[PDB]
């Protein structure tokens, strides 16, 4: 009850600011979640034993991958924390609770594969989930944990808050589909710009946390130049694997996923800056303005890659 967790004085204050990077201590990362729990909900939240058993079961269920793996779930778990933290009174108890939680779990299980190769490989979760396939693995691997004897940390919610909580958290993960993205980001556009944007229509609050969760699932691109510029090369890794076995389905895939075009990279990662990663945190801003600094960082990293483009670097 009285034992808060406490980072050293470089992590206690850096872990504030949204370009905070975890660090290459594996064993430093439960803390560190555990730390951002007790800050953001409360040391009352959970109890502590169910939340270190919860935490080490999401840790094994995640595998290793070179882009989607434990560190990426603490990573976004780490941008929503700067967001709730900047965002003090805009955000329920049962948020607070579920959205820390959905970061963790958002990515559970992921095999460092699209939902397109899964279609073509025609695997089995395919067939059960049509649409958003992972996503809707990835909340199912969050309820089987969450079953698991001592492991359920919502186990003081009344019956009605916790279908609120695991609904938040469904939703939460859905949205990490960038398929749906683009749509959401259009109507949080036209809801904020026509002035129809309402924080007490649940619909709304739902598409905010939806825009979140992608800003956070990104926040690679807001990173400092050397963590964003290494981290791509983790996220290519996964993508050139799968255009491997593209091609062993007799499927040339796309310039995205196709080693032998690496020198399209550049390029490629403008087209992502302006069309996906921009917009999302613009849209952010406007709806949530103290993300201002996610926007910043992610406009010095499209100018960096315009620098690798000139040759200046
Ligand atoms: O870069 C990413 N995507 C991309 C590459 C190209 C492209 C197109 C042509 C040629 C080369 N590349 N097009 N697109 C758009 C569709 O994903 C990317 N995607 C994702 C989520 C799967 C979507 C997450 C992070 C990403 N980047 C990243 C950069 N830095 C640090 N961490 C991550
Ligand atoms: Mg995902
Ligand atoms: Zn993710």
């Amino acid at each position: 009850g009285l034992m808060q967790f406490t980072l050293p004085v470089r992590l206690c204050k850096e872990i504030e600011l949204f370009h905070f990077d975890i660090g290459p201590f594996e064993n430093m990362w439960p803390g560190i979640f555990v730390y951002m729990v007790h800050r953001s909900c409360g040391t009352s939240c959970f109890e502590l034993e169910k939340l270190c058993r919860f935490i080490m079961s999401v840790k094994k269920n995640y595998r290793r991958v070179p882009y989607h793996n434990w560190k990426h779930a603490v990573t976004v778990a780490h941008c929503m924390y700067a967001i709730l933290q900047n965002n003090h009174t805009l955000f329920t108890d049962l948020e607070r609770k579920g959205l820390l939680i959905a970061c963790l779990c958002h990515d559970l299980d992921h095999r460092g594969f699209s939902n397109s190769y899964l279609q073509k490989f025609d695997h089995p979760l395919a067939a059960l989930y049509s649409t958003s396939t992972m996503e809707q693995h990835h909340f199912s691997q969050t309820v089987s944990i969450l079953q698991l004897e001592g492991h359920n940390i919502f186990s003081t919610l009344s019956s009605s808050e916790y279908e609120q909580v695991l609904e938040i958290i469904r939703k939460a993960i859905i949205a990490t589909d960038l398929a749906l993205y683009f749509g959401n980001r259009k109507q949080l556009e036209e809801m904020y710009q026509t002035g129809s944007l309402n924080l007490n229509n649940q619909s709304h609050r739902d598409r905010v946390i939806g825009l979140m969760m992608t800003a956070c699932d990104l926040c690679s691109v807001t990173k400092l130049w050397p963590v964003t510029k290494l981290t791509a090369n983790d996220i290519y890794a996964e993508f050139w694997a799968e255009g491997d076995e593209m091609k062993k389905l007799g499927i040339q895939p796309i310039p995205m996923m196709d080693r032998d075009k690496k020198d399209e990279v550049p390029q490629g990662q403008l087209g992502f800056y302006n069309a996906v990663a921009i917009p999302c945190y613009t849209t952010l801003t406007q709806i949530l303005p103290p993300t201002e600094p996610l926007l910043k960082a992610c406009r010095d990293n499209l100018s960096q890659w315009e620098k690798v483009i000139r040759g200046e670097e």
